[PDB]
């Protein structure tokens, strides 16, 4: 008759590492890091993205013929970029403060086109015939939906004044421009006035622009450039425009009628018709791990992203083919132990078999089942990258926020690698440190009644029915009943 | 005759917590986490903070007539401005490099206001009558205390040449400014030239200012604009003022007389009647704990803040209501020693109580005392916050600076968090240990001389004096004096 | 007879620490740090790299005339300028957007200088007589050689119209200037039209400057100021200038030719004549170790920077002079055992020594092999530095680069120390848990065939031979062999 102390083994492949040994085989593993994605730009938790297909974000609020796909908008989830879109400003020219825009843009899901300064209203002034080949419109030259180029009337310009005063109650966009033309030759041409200015003032805005007249490399066809200069108006205050020449005039401008905080992606991809509630500007994530290692950028309810590429941490313990019991004293696991992590074996006249000591087993999973929701949880507070854009004379903060984004993601990747190696040695430990215990609980039963063979097994000297197994078992074993019959069985 | 090893337990309810195991009872524990705070505004080391109560730091150094509380203003240790306090720029307008300058202001403690062109040193350009109902001082109009707005002098303005060679051996900090009017009538109907100019030149220094005439929407009654700006003058250059009209121009300066390093709080707060060694702007804080969580941004010697809600360390062992003792083979503590963590319990004819196995006792406080100190200083060197502004056309810049400053924070937390976690289950062990090597030390004296109970018990089967225990708890117990009277015992 | 259970110990001196424990002396230790430089700006791999002794980088691009020594300059490795190196801009003024071009430069391995607006091709506008004595060449007044310095030909200044169109098929870097005079005076003096321009543009430059005429404090014996621009000419792309006066003229530019990723260190030191894979502004490094302290900025194949004074890890056990063995109930080490870690002393009638329990000893070496090796890479991937330069009006900017780059070093520092501390406690437990499982392997063979001492020691019942002992080395001992023998020497 004997009684052996084990543990559960299985068929299991799955491996974890730890700081002093890789790709140990655990009968029960747990996969914490998300690796595919879907490869789609989906909506957002219902809501579609603004997908600006081949317009740029530039192109898109000045108003672009070949951007008639965003007249009217709807309210967006994130907007999508492409790298080099081709409808960006047609003619030539630069957008003031771009990247400050973009970034507005990115805490804002909706804009409500508004005309302020009616095409008409121009009465003085020829404001249809500002139209360049640069702009083409179905073959015939146009220009910039949302501005107007006005020109002179009858050989003459009056000098503009005119003004706009916010209502709505919401924060209105407003967008201008001015014109440097190639020569003083096109400066009268078209305005007649040989030197001209801008002066734009609200309470917070007070500039005077100036045409630069230089001949320059021409681009797109045009040797003119176009400056445009951006300005978001309270929703009580005036903008008051005066100028003789070379102005670009708001004709629409932008109710920012709800603030909700959105992104804006570089993506090369087309909409794909989904769902989803977590984006990444190479595709949409459906997934409950707690990280993920697809993309830095992401928008929604998302994984904490790292750059692992396996992060996997130890459930069960070391599967058979520091305490001194699994693959010790005791050589292998029990593949035919299944109701438990930790059990008995024993032999006798009538039985054979395992009993998995629960409640030990019950403690062991208790106290993994913790550890791991608080590995899914203490890093619930990741870096989160965001995008963030520069200029060419911006280079040296553009490359500040790369060290810095890439430095968080860096040390949060250390962090959850090196918290799983250490983890995944203690989870070991832990279950060695379960068995050798109730082995020790079993012996220190028996003593002298039984010889302790070595290998987590005890030869009893008396016999041992399946009720004194099971007493054994229980942990109320009566040494004095079988003192007497061990003690002769000695010899 | 029995003699037992067990440990220390009391009445204690404090809890801590590990990876595996969440609101744990210690016999002793070690909070290092400060959670409270004064809320009070108080002098730093002595130092009274300069409280700016409702002036800005621009109406302050131009001199509003408001805030004439600060004309002469003390050696401060830092500085309070409000959120959005009243008295700013009275007179509408901006001013050149704000930010910047109030960076500068972060690393000074001492200003020393000198005249430097005095009031009446202008013969021709009235100097009396530039002044505004912007600016009301005790009912009728004023302007900025430190700087003079010239006005024609009996209808003309003859091109200012003024020049200005710092001493003192200090560095100074000049101040000036241009008037951008309303229209053209009042630019004639104060400096009667048509067009003007102002050119400032120091060594490092070449500007030609040039007043933007234009008609803007009035906030505080006026229409015109007041350009500031400003410069720091080294010891000895000259900062060379050259201007035809339009210019304000300085008459007091500032000498940077002592650069004590400290910082300008954001904080609705009034002045509390206090000292303390470390301030927050919503109170200050008087503590030894290594940690609080009060507020990110603080002055002088100060915990390291961590977000943290409770940050307890593990001292004492597990109370009672990994290794085989504590909790275990041993199933509870004894509220009945005292004198120390582990020891002894003995039985016999005589005697009944409780020995602390003290030097045990005495290396198990000597490691843990360790471990507290080494977790106090490791952590010596944390991110330090510090407030820095930015403009509405600095956004990327603002919310960097956001995303780093809380990255670190949130860094800084998850270390502070899992070194306490991680620390406090490996104490525990170490208890379980000393209690586990304590009793393989009692057993392994005694051998077949006594009865291994099960529960931390060796019942003697020879018996066993005062003395005979105080042998064993000694270490020096003699096996053969007591062979033989256990021998016949045994049956 | 008796067999003995212990462990190796040798006349180490190396300590290691722990966070329990400091100064705790090892057999074997690993130190992991590099503390030594050689003090010397090198080359780095073969290649030199380009000392400006005493120039500037602005005086070796406008070739200022004591810069004669970088008119044709080789490919470098990285570029060394002094901190106020004298030889700047010799004839006062700025150089716009200096920091953006430096960052630039530390992206850039080579120029090739090529002359593009040949001297000569001025037919009009006298170009050899631009000179000063703020610029003096071996004696004699002289001016930045690679740009000329045009004034009006026999009292006539005709507007200037000139093209270079890029060619190479590089990008090409283009560098002018405007001249700002002191008075009215000197403007008609050297280009005589009272009012003058310059106008540069490209595809996407649109400039027009206009000098700044006014009197300023004379520096380096000049009272005029020279501001100069650059800008990155496209492949294909004209640069197009026109001005009627106090235009600084391009003549020599560079091309681009190897963009190799380097950096610009600020040293004091002078070129030293060595070879090295890691150099530091303040030496260089040769070494193998997996970090450094030398310095933060580092360029080659470097060691991790961090900030710690030592940085030691423990390979071997606690030397003699947490599990039950070592220290403890065998009290200390075996000098006489040199052939491994753990092992076994023997006495009997035959012989007595020392056998080390090989393929135990060969585990312990395998893990703690596999915990360094992990160590020196789980920190593969830290924040490596960079040096950024930033102007007065950048304080801010400066400041959170500062506190940023600051940040990840003491990140870092922290993760190196603590790591190296847990592990030390965890390496010296995991000789201990070696130790007493060799122990309790030897114990479960001699069950009562031997008394079982207290100190790690087995006195033998029976007698025991070389051989015998030898099985119980193996773990191959015949208990019933000597059950019989034993049992009689039982009394
Ligand atoms: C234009 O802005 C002005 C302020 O410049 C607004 O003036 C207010 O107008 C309402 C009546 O419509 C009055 O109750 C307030 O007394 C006015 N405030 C001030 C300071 O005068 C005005 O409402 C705005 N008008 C439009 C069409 O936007
Ligand atoms: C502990 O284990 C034993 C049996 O494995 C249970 O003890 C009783 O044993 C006596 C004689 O040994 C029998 O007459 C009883 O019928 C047994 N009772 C039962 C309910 O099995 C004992 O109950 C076990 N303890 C617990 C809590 O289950
Ligand atoms: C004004 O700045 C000038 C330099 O522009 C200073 O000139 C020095 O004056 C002292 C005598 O007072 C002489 O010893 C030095 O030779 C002068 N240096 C130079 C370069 O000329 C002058 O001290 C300053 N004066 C004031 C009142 O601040
Ligand atoms: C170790 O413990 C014992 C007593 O608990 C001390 O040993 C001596 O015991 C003998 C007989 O057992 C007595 O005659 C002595 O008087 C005891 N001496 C003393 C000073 O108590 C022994 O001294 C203890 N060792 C130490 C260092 O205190
Ligand atoms: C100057 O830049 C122009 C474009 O402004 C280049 O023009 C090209 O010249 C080649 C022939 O030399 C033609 O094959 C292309 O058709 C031209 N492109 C265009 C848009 O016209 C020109 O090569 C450049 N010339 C120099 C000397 O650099
Ligand atoms: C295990 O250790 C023993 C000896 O230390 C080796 O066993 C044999 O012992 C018998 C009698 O005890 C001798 O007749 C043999 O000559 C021994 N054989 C050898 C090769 O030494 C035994 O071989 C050892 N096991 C291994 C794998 O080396
Ligand atoms: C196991 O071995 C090495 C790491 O030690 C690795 O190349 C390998 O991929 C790991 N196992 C499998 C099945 O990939
Ligand atoms: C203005 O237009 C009218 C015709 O509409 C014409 O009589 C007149 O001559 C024009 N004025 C000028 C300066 O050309
Ligand atoms: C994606 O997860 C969501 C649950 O939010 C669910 O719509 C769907 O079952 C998942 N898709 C697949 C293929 O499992
Ligand atoms: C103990 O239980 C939970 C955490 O497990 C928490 O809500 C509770 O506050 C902790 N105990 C006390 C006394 O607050
Ligand atoms: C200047 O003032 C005097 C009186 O002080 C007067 O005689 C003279 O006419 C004034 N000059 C002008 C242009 O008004
Ligand atoms: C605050 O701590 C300081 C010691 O620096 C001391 O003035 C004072 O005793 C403490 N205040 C209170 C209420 O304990
Ligand atoms: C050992 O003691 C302290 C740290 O506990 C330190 O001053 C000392 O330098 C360490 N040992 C040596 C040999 O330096
Ligand atoms: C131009 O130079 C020639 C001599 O080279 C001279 O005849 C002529 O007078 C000069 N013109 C002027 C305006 O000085
Ligand atoms: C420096 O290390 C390199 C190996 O890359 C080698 O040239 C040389 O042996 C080392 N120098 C010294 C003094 O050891
Ligand atoms: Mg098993
Ligand atoms: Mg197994
Ligand atoms: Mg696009
Ligand atoms: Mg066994
Ligand atoms: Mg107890
Ligand atoms: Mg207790
Ligand atoms: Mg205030
Ligand atoms: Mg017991
Ligand atoms: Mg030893
Ligand atoms: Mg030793
Ligand atoms: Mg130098
Ligand atoms: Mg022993």
């Amino acid at each position: 008759d004997q009684i052996c102390i084990g543990y559960h083994a299985n068929n299991s492949t799955e491996q974890v590492d730890t700081i002093m040994e890789k790709n140990v085989t655990v009968t029960h593993a747990q996969d914490i890091l998300e690796k595919t994605h879907n490869g789609k730009l989906c909506d957002l938790d219902g809501v579609k993205p603004l997908i600006l297909r081949d317009c740029s974000v530039a192109g898109w609020l000045l108003g672009n013929p070949m951007c008639d796909e965003f007249i009217n908008v709807p309210e967006w989830s994130y907007i999508v970029e492409k790298a080099n879109p081709a409808n960006d400003l047609c003619f030539p020219g630069n957008f003031n403060d771009y990247e400050e825009l973009k970034h507005l843009l990115s805490r804002i899901n909706h804009f409500e086109k508004i005309q302020i300064i009616p095409k008409s209203s121009w009465s003085d002034h020829e404001a249809s015939s500002g139209v360049s080949s640069a702009c083409p419109y179905q073959g015939s030259p146009s220009f910039f939906r949302n501005v107007v180029w006005l020109i002179k009337k009858n050989n003459t310009y009056p000098t503009i004044k005119r003004s706009y005063n916010n209502t709505n109650q919401e924060d209105l966009l407003v967008l201008w421009g001015i014109h440097h033309p190639n020569d003083a030759a096109e400066q009268t041409r078209l305005y007649q006035n040989p030197t001209t200015y801008i002066s734009v003032g609200t309470s917070t805005l007070n500039q005077r622009l100036v045409p630069k007249i230089a001949t320059r490399s021409k681009v797109n066809g045009q040797s003119g450039r176009m400056e445009f200069f951006w300005t978001i108006l309270k929703p009580n205050d005036a903008i008051n425009f005066e100028s003789n020449g070379n102005f670009i005039a708001p004709e629409y401008a932008y109710k920012i009628v709800k603030k909700g905080d959105s992104a804006i992606m570089k993506s090369e991809l087309e909409y794909g018709n989904c769902n989803t509630k977590c984006q990444t500007p190479i595709g949409a994530i459906n997934s409950s791990m707690p990280f993920h290692n697809i993309h830095p950028l992401t928008i929604g309810e998302c994984p904490k992203y790292v750059k692992s590429n396996r992060l996997v941490l130890a459930t069960g313990l070391r599967n058979s083919p520091l305490f001194g019991a699994i693959a010790g004293f005791i050589e292998g696991g029990w593949q035919g132990m299944v109701d438990g992590w930790y059990g008995y074996h024993h032999s006798n006249e009538q039985g054979s078999g395992y009993a998995a000591d629960k409640e030990s087993t019950q403690k062991a999973i208790d106290g993994v089942t913790n550890k791991v929701n608080s590995i899914i949880d203490k890093m619930n507070t990741q870096f989160e990258a965001v995008g963030r854009e520069f200029n060419n004379l911006e280079r040296r903060i553009e490359n500040l926020n790369k060290k810095m984004e890439d430095g968080f993601l860096d040390v949060w990747t250390y962090n959850a690698e090196l918290l799983v190696l250490m983890e995944n040695e203690r989870t070991l430990d832990f279950h060695d440190s379960n068995v050798k215990n109730l082995y020790d609980k079993v012996r220190l039963q028996l003593r002298d009644n039984a010889k302790e063979l070595g290998n987590g097994c005890f030869e009893f000297y008396h016999k041992c029915d399946n009720e004194c197994m099971e007493s054994v078992r229980n942990g109320t074993y009566d040494y004095p009943q079988y003192s007497e019959e061990a003690r002769l069985k000695r010899e």
